[PDB]
């Protein structure tokens, strides 16, 4: 078969399927090509099921640590197999949801793997073995990324990516997680709570090393108290799968040590999917770090080909991929659009308990860049609902420029603080300062009141602390 | 014993103690008079302990009724006695915090009950037995409110207000609650989850009658499945306490009906405390509904006397009282401030599960007032986080004026949606439109994403529904 579309989308993750919806809304005939995962990594083996598992693990944590406090009597047991099953039900529901949205928007689904032949044509190897050719006026590449392996190591039966681990109904006795980013922590949290022995190795001197140092310290303390072992400033040298166990050679301070465990999880980063589908034929240029290069409108060096989501390596998160997809489709149609701006300002979160949530500049980053830095910090031990909820740990930390009280960054750790970010990002985007923000009344009692107190701290004096 | 202060606050609830802090920060020498409740109703027997109890009740529901879904096994029971005990610790902890804040801000605590003798003099019956006269330049009345009883009814052994009820360690077999406001629904939710059979009697034809109609219906549906009986359009006309049971005569037109239970809770509302402390001798005028009259700066008819919090009847919530206290103290100091404005725009929430949270106008209010009304509604069944957490019910409903996309109201029901209001009220308070709100990128996966979907809905079309 041969057909022509205004827009063809490569990949059906949050980037692609949203970009496709948006193009269809703006009146463009749209097709979307995907061989495996509708809803991409996020809906099938990423954000969606993992958040279901973390919820289960939180309930375990609540019991095994706070049963006495909440007046719980009983020997209560938690089957991981049921946590697993529920994670699959939840993923399956949303994937079906994607299909509903494609149909609602009259978007043509093409089930196969797509490869550029020219800058205007796409060769698709269909899953049933056949072929079809799609010619397009515009293409939106949303092919995502794949796991980056520790150099010189490989995958095997007991050395896995997020993908094999998140799909395991059965659980290992012990695991070593390479990398202490968002995904490494979240997996560490779920597995430990469910009885697995967990060791996490990070090369940089901090867990969650992109976060504010005050946040890294807080989350490390919580994990050590949970019983997870975190090795920082430590380099994975080699990984040996001996069947009955995995042997991980590790160096710190010029001292090699061996760590053993049943399994090893590789979670040190994600490399953009860029090879094997004809970017060269299309004339699309890569960056130094082998991501697809793009301007502020997600346009590649080829005027009519766009690149959105993890494949551009700018900030590998689903909400980013969604927003870039919307940018790309509006630019194609000629519709009114706004670029995302500096991606450092975009919000980010980790969903273990305590939650981690942030946007913009850390305290130290702000000082290093020449700002007149003001900082306000409010511990959740001074918040009424945090005590009411049983988790007074953590804090809200804002950093601003003193001249006008403009927000440069927000850094939160505590119970479900991921939900508290939008007031901040809204303020940052539309130039609302601490002084305007301090005049927004917050409902009592919520965790959100800690935001109000920080706003006050920036302009002068906190009340409740 | 004589003494003098620039400002004397009467009452130490949220309104009083925050007013005193803000006054201290502004250089004014400050005293605060309170005989029983430091932190007032809110911290001692109101918001704070009740939120702890609701947390406990939430966990009861999950560990019993949702046990199988979460793979929870074993025989498990919850002791309400421990839920009570924890609520008391949480309360005393916050009450302690109030004393520290007084001490930090150099506020003089007067322990006793104050009565006005004139417009500039206050007589205090001290708890230690003595007395002392206090003279002042500015007074801030923050004397709170008291439960209003169903007309022609009486408190007794088995007919209580929130105060006796929340301080009970043991539970009754049955209870009838008069009033389907926030306090009634919250006691309804706690007690039902702990196995009490609960009946709620509301005179108006809806539960939570001040919310949007869609919200009232949804929460009624939720309470029904919980096993709470709600009787709407129903007038309580007599309560007879037989010692071993209580007889409630009820009228759902045009017929009388008898309801029986071990206890009855009166929760139909609150009347400002304006009697027995010399308001007449200071020349402080009362409104029609017997609240203390005030202007937009909380000034009474006596220029140097202010009334904040529940005593002015404007909106009986803790965050409102705090906010008014700041306005009062700031106006007194000759400091910059901003009046709260139309109190309908202030946020409010009910903290059962699912939460109810709202601000501004209901849809039908906006239509009646001649707005060109746009309404966008997003259900949480289409939200990833909601499924992952195990509570996909409820929705987010926004209403706006079609001219510029200005928000008029927001109305949320669902898991912990109280935390989602800040973005919305900041937008309304600074005239940010739906178009600008739609560009604020929300972290995935969060309940907060439901907001972003609604913003897009107000602008044109939603993506994920
Ligand atoms: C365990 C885990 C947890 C995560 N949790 C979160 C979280 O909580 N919050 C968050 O924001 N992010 C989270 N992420 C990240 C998130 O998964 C990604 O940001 C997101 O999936 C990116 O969307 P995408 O469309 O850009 O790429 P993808 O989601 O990977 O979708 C890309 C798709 O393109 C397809 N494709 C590739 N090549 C071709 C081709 N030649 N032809 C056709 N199709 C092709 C692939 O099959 C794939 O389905 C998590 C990731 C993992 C691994
Ligand atoms: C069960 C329950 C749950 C609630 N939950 C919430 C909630 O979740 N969120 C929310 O926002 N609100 C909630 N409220 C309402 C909230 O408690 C009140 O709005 C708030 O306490 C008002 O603060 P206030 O300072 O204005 O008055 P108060 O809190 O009542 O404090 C007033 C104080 O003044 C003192 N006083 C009175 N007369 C004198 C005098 N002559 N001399 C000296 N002192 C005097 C009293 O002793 C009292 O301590 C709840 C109320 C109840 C009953
Ligand atoms: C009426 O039928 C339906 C079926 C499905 C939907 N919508 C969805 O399922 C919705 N997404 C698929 S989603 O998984 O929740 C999601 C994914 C991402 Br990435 C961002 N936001 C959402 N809401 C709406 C309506
Ligand atoms: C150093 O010791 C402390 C500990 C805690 C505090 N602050 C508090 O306890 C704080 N309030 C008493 S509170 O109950 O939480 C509260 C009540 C109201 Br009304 C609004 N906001 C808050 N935070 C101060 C000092």
């Amino acid at each position: 078969s041969m057909t022509h579309y205004d827009v063809v989308v490569l990949g059906a993750g949050p980037g692609g399927y949203v970009a496709a919806i948006r193009a269809a809304q703006l009146g463009l005939s749209t097709a979307i090509v995907e061989p495996k995962y509708w809803g991409g990594v996020c809906l099938n083996v990423g954000c969606i099921p993992s958040k279901a598992l973390l919820r289960n693990a939180e309930l375990v944590h609540i019991f095994t640590k706070d049963a006495k406090a909440f007046g719980i009597s009983g020997e209560v047991t938690f089957d991981y197999g049921i946590a697993y099953d529920r994670s699959r039900k939840v993923a399956e529901g949303r994937v079906a949801g994607v299909h509903f949205l494609m149909k609602k928007n009259k978007i043509t689904e093409i089930h196969g793997y797509g490869t550029f032949a020219d800058a205007n044509t796409l060769l698709v190897d269909l899953n049933d073995g056949g072929t079809e050719s799609v010619t397009f006026d515009n293409a939106i590449i949303a092919t995502g990324s794949s796991t980056r392996l520790v150099p010189g190591t490989s995958l095997s039966a007991n050395v896995v990516t997020y993908e094999e681990q998140i799909l395991s109904r059965e659980l290992p006795k012990s695991i070593i997680i390479a990398g202490a980013g968002a995904i490494g922590m979240e997996f560490g949290y779920v597995l430990k709570n469910y009885g697995v022995d967990v060791t996490i190795v990070e090369f940089l001197p901090r867990a969650l090393p992109n976060e504010d140092a005050d946040v890294s310290k807080e989350i490390e303390k919580q994990f050590k108290k949970l019983g997870v072992t975190i090795l920082t400033a430590t380099k994975v040298e080699s990984i040996a799968d001996g069947g009955s166990q995995v042997t991980v050679t590790v160096t710190k301070d010029g001292v090699a040590q061996e760590l053993k465990a049943e399994k090893v999880l590789q979670a040190i980063g994600f490399a953009p999917n860029v090879e094997g589908y004809g970017l060269d034929k299309a004339g699309v240029a890569l960056t130094d770090r082998k991501a697809i290069g793009v301007d502020d409108y997600m346009r590649t060096n080829v005027g009519h080909i766009y690149a959105i989501g993890d494949v551009n390596g700018l900030l590998q998160l689903a909400h980013v991929a969604e927003a870039q997809g919307v940018v790309a489709a509006e630019t194609i149609a000629g519709a009114e659009t706004l670029t995302l701006g500096d991606h450092r300002m975009l919000p980010r979160a980790t969903f273990c308990q305590p939650n981690v949530a942030s946007f913009g500049l850390t305290e130290q980053q702000a000082r290093n860049e020449g700002y007149d830095v003001v900082v306000a910090k409010f511990p959740f031990t001074a918040n009424a609902k945090a005590h009411g909820v049983g988790d007074p740990s953590g804090f809200v930390k804002l950093v601003a420029d003193a001249k006008h009280g403009e927000l440069l960054g927000g850094h939160l750790v505590g119970h479900d603080v991921a939900e508290l970010l939008p007031e901040l990002t809204l303020a940052q985007r539309w130039d609302l300062t601490a002084s305007e923000l301090a005049r927004n009344v917050h409902t009592h009692p919520t965790m959100s009141e800690a935001l109000q107190e920080c706003f006050h701290g920036l302009v002068g004096h906190m009340i409740n602390f």
